[PDB]
């Protein structure tokens, strides 16, 4: 019969109606808070039901029937079936409305902010932007395109506040809600390959602004930056693996048909208030050659994580994802594409970057406290596949030899300590336990790369 009698359609319609009512309820609650009245809200029952039953229910429902809303006739991911166009549009609209509700009201939500953010994670991972954009009501498309604009505005406002500061609500919202949701959205559109259909035109401009703001925050020297470097690096890495414009190689941008500069008339681009040249879109972000040269100099000099805390948590993941994404669109993976490419990335760049990562891990070997290794071992996975054979003699064997020497030294010390029962053996036992802990950390920060290379 009609597709409007399905259970999922009714469920989503009911939840959308409840979210629409909760919009007014939250607006009135914020108004009464501004007025200073401390009495309970007249619709406290509705708020309690929405925050205690509706959100966890939606989260669980889309954690269970997750593939059903992503599958399509072309790709049958779910055995149960595939959601209709209207249901996918409803899911996108619900995600947009929820993101609108918590845009700056994390303080109002209080204890339910975590539940709201988890529900937003689940909805973002269950978004089919392709079908929504192809066949969806103009309101839903407008909301989806305005989500990225709102995120860009919020990030620019946070950067401005950090510069002016010598406010806390906005940084709290950015840390708690905005960054994880952006990371989830970009990972979802990168693994399912929605980037070539979603991040175009206005969305691409908003992504340019987001990229500039994230790079500015990540490499800055601030208390907030010092605390949130990992999140900024992860979000930037996710963005670099989905946006279809080579933002580190603007000189070849004329060969990229997916860029706004090559897909929009100059009058239209000037109407949108963007610079007339791609060189000015990301003025602060260096070119690919500059980043690679800086990383090589840092690795060869011997600097530790303290000297380059932003070349290890922001620049490196972005570079790894960028190289992995653009290798498949470069000279090596496009033999028949005799025409010039929008990138100049070959396996040489991936090999040299992997070698620099290994050298950096080697320099920081045995440091007392370095928790960045367990992330650098995860952000190098995309580029281990293109590593060249010469890495075996120059970078893998020396590092493993250093690790083996450390292990033999520590085990000999432990055996000699156990043999001798004189003196205070408890302090020596604690010291050797600390040494074993640092050795295990170093092994698990280098062994994954070795295993991939061997495989």
């Amino acid at each position: 019969s009609s597709m409007e009698k399905r259970f999922a359609y009714k469920f989503l319609k009911k939840i959308l109606k409840y979210v629409d009512s909760a919009q007014e309820f939250i607006a009135h609650l914020e108004a009464i808070v501004s007025s200073g009245k401390t009495e309970k809200s007249p619709h406290d029952q509705e708020i309690k039901f929405f925050a205690k039953v509706l959100l966890p229910l939606v989260d669980q429902y889309f954690t269970n029937h997750h593939l059903y809303f992503l599958s399509s006739p072309l790709k049958p991911l779910s055995s149960s079936g595939y959601a209709s166009h209207k249901e996918k549009e409803m899911v996108a609209s619900l995600f947009c409305k929820l993101a609108a509700l918590v845009r700056h009201r994390i303080s109002l939500f209080g204890s339910d902010s975590t539940t709201m953010v988890s529900c937003l994670h689940i909805l973002a991972q269950t978004l089919d932007t392709r079908t929504v954009m192809k066949s969806g009501s103009e309101l839903v498309k407008a909301g989806l395109r305005a989500f990225f604009e709102n995120a860009a505005e919020d990030l620019e406002k946070t950067s401005e506040n950090l510069k002016l500061g010598k406010v806390s609500q906005n940084i709290n919202y950015t840390t708690v809600a905005l960054l994880p949701i952006l990371t989830s959205i970009f990972e979802h559109v990168a693994q399912h390959q929605f980037g070539v259909d979603l991040l175009l035109g206005d969305v691409q401009i908003s992504c340019y602004h987001i990229l500039c703001s994230l790079y500015s925050l990540g490499t800055g020297k601030n208390i907030y930056v010092e605390r949130q470097r990992p999140a900024l690096g992860e979000c930037l890495a996710s963005l670099a693996a989905a946006i279809p414009v080579a933002f580190l190689e603007p000189t070849l941008n004329r060969y990229n048909p997916l860029s706004v500069f090559n897909t929009k008339t100059p009058r239209e681009r000037s109407i949108l208030g963007m610079p007339d040249t791609v060189e000015e879109m990301c003025p602060d972000i260096p070119q690919l050659e500059g980043l690679m040269k800086e990383i090589s100099d840092l690795a060869e000099s011997g600097a530790r994580y303290t000297e380059m805390p932003h070349v290890i948590e922001v620049i490196l993941p972005m570079l790894c994802n960028y190289l992995s994404y653009w290798w498949e669109r470069g000279p090596e993976h496009l033999p028949p594409s005799t025409g010039p490419w929008c990138t100049k990335v070959t396996s040489e760049h991936l090999s040299v970057i992997l070698g620099n990562i290994l050298k950096i891990i080697n320099n920081n070997l045995g440091i007392d406290e370095a928790s960045w290794m367990k992330r650098i071992a995860v952000y190098a996975q995309p580029i281990i596949s293109k590593a060249r054979p010469d890495l075996l003699k120059s970078h893998f064997i020396p590092t493993l030899e250093k690790l083996k020497k450390k292990a033999v030294k520590t085990v000999q010390e432990e055996e000699q300590l156990k043999a001798d029962t004189k003196g205070d053996t408890q302090e020596a036992e604690l010291l050797i336990l600390d040494e074993f802990a640092v050795l295990c950390r170093d092994l698990y920060a280098f062994y994954p790369m070795l295993i991939r290379y061997v495989d």
